[PDB]
C-alpha cells in the first residue's frame, strides 16, 4: 500500500477558497466557553440521526473537549462557517492528529470528525468545500493523509464493522422505541433474558489510575499490534483517552477498568467504554438514551494465539464491563465487530444492529481490511485481526 499523490508545499494556497454568499470562514477555539457552546448547539440540533429520525447524537461538551483537544491538536483543525450578518456557526468539520499502521506502516494522520451542516443549507455541496478547505489546512501543517469513519459507503472504503447492541436497561429502550418486545413476549421476560450479575468476577479488577500508564501503554500497544490497521498510541495518548480526570472534567466520559493480576500484581489486562447520549426527538417519557461504547481493550491471554482461551478471558471482562457500564446507569452497552469482539458479542447477548459504520483513508491505499464480519454481514472469528482503531 502506500500514499496516493505527493503534495508539493510549494503550491498549497495561503487562502481558502469562497463560500455561499453571506457566509465565512471562522476558526474555532474550543478553548473559549461560548464557541464550544456554539458547536454544541449545532451538533445538538443538527448531527447524525438514525433512519427513522427518532434518534440524534448528542455529544455533551465535556466528550467535545475531549475527542477535539487531544495530544498535539491545533485549532488551525476545528474548522467552522458562520453567517456574516447574525455571526451564528452553520457548519463545521474538525481534525486532530495521530498516528496509525496501515500494514506495518506507520503514517502521521488527521482524524476527521464532526462533519456538520445546518439542515438550512443541505444540499449545496457546502461538504466537498469544507472537506477542501480543511485538507488545505492539514497540509500546510505537513498532515497528507486523514482516516475517517461514516455511517454512509462513499468511494472506496477500508473496511466496514457492524454495530452491535447489550440491552442494560431493556425497559427504557423498549419506551425509547430502540428495542422491540418480540412478540409472544413480555417485558418481565425480556427483563430476565437481559438480566446480570450485580457484582463483577475477573479477579484484580479496579478502575485505572495514573500510575498504570506506562503498563498500559505497553499492553495496548502489543496488543494492537496483532491488527493490520490500527491507532499507534503515545504515552500523552493513553492519558488523555484512558484515564478521566475527575479534577478538571465534571461530566464523565471516558471509564477504564484494570485487571491488576492478584499474585503478581502486574496488570494483565484492560477494557474502556465511553458515554455519548442520543437525543429521543419526540417521546413523552425520555428525552435521551444513554449509550456506554466499547472502546479499547487489551489481554495478556491473546498472545497464546490460543483462541479459546481468549474467548474465554473475554467473556468474563466483557461481561465485568456490562456491569460497570449498568452500574453507572448506562441504558445499552454498544460495540463493533473490530478487535477480537466477534468472539464474544452474540454469547453475551448483544443484538446484531442496522447501523454499520465504514472506515476511509484519505490518499493512502492499501487492500480491502477484514472488519469481523462474513459476506452475510455476520460475526465471524475468521474475519478478525484487521480493525484495530475505535473512533468517535
Ligand atoms: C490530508 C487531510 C485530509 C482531510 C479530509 C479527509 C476527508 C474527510 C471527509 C469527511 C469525513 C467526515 C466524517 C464524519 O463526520 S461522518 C458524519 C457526518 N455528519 C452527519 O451525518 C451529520 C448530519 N448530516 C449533515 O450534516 C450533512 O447531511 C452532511 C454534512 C453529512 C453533508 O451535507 P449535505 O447533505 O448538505 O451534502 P452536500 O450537498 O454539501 O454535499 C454532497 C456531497 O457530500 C458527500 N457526503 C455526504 N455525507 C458525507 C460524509 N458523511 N462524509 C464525507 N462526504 C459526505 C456526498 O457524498 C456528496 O459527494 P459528491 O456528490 O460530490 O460525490
Ligand atoms: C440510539 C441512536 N442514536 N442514533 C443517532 C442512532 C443512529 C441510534 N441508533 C438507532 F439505530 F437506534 S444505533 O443503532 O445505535 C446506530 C445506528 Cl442505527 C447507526 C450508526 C451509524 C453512525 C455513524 C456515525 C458516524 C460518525 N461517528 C459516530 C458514528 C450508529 C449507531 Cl450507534
Amino acid at each position: 500500500g502506500g500514499p496516493i499523490k505527493i503534495i508539493d508545499p510549494e503550491k498549497v494556497s495561503k487562502e481558502p477558497d469562497a463560500l455561499l454568499e453571506g457566509f465565512e470562514w471562522a476558526t474555532l477555539d474550543l478553548t473559549n466557553e461560548t464557541e464550544l457552546q456554539e458547536l454544541w448547539d449545532l451538533l445538538t440540533y443538527h448531527y447524525v440521526e438514525d433512519d427513522n429520525a427518532m434518534f440524534r447524537f448528542r455529544y455533551s461538551q465535556s466528550f467535545l473537549h475531549w475527542a477535539l483537544m487531544s495530544p498535539g491538536w491545533k485549532k488551525e483543525w476545528h474548522v467552522g462557517v458562520r453567517a456574516t450578518k447574525s455571526r451564528k456557526l452553520v457548519a463545521s468539520i474538525c481534525g486532530v492528529p495521530t498516528e496509525i499502521n496501515v500494514r506495518n506502516q506507520k503514517l502521521k494522520v488527521v482524524e476527521i470528525n464532526f462533519l456538520c451542516i445546518h439542515k438550512k443549507l443541505r444540499s449545496k455541496r457546502l461538504t466537498p468545500v469544507l472537506i477542501k478547505e480543511i485538507t488545505r489546512r492539514c497540509y500546510l501543517n505537513g498532515i497528507y493523509q486523514a482516516i475517517y469513519t461514516a455511517g454512509v459507503v462513499l468511494p472506496t472504503p477500508v473496511s466496514s464493522c457492524r454495530y452491535y447492541h447489550r440491552p442494560l436497561d431493556w425497559l427504557k429502550l423498549y419506551e425509547v422505541g430502540f428495542s422491540p418486545l418480540p412478540a409472544g413476549s413480555t417485558k418481565a421476560r425480556q427483563i430476565t433474558k437481559n438480566h446480570l450479575p450485580s457484582t463483577t468476577s475477573t479477579p484484580g479488577l479496579r478502575p485505572m489510575e495514573p500510575k498504570d500508564i506506562d503498563t498500559v501503554h505497553d499492553l495496548l500497544q502489543r496488543y494492537l499490534s496483532r491488527f493490520a490497521l490500527n491507532q499507534a498510541f503515545t504515552r500523552e495518548e493513553v492519558d488523555h483517552w484512558l484515564v478521566h480526570k475527575p479534577e478538571t472534567v465534571k461530566e464523565q466520559v471516558v471509564w477504564a477498568y484494570v485487571v491488576e493480576d492478584p499474585e503478581t500484581h502486574k496488570i494483565t489486562d484492560f477494557f474502556s467504554f465511553y458515554n455519548l447520549e442520543s437525543t429521543v426527538i419526540q417521546n413523552p417519557k425520555h428525552d435521551n438514551v444513554r449509550a456506554a461504547y466499547l472502546y479499547y481493550y487489551a489481554t495478556e491471554t491473546a498472545f497464546t494465539n490460543n483462541m479459546k482461551a481468549l474467548k474465554e478471558r473475554l467473556l468474563m471482562l466483557m461481561n465485568d464491563a456490562l456491569i460497570l457500564a449498568k452500574k453507572a446507569h448506562f441504558d445499552v452497552f454498544n460495540a463493533l465487530t473490530l478487535h477480537d469482539n466477534p468472539l464474544f458479542l452474540e454469547q453475551l447477548k448483544f443484538g446484531a444492529g442496522d447501523g454499520q459504520l465504514h472506515f476511509y483513508l484519505y490518499n493512502y491505499r492499501t487492500a480491502p481490511v477484514p472488519g469481523g464480519v462474513n459476506e452475510k454481514n455476520l460475526p465471524d472469528e475468521k474475519r478478525m485481526g484487521g480493525v484495530g482503531i475505535v473512533m468517535l
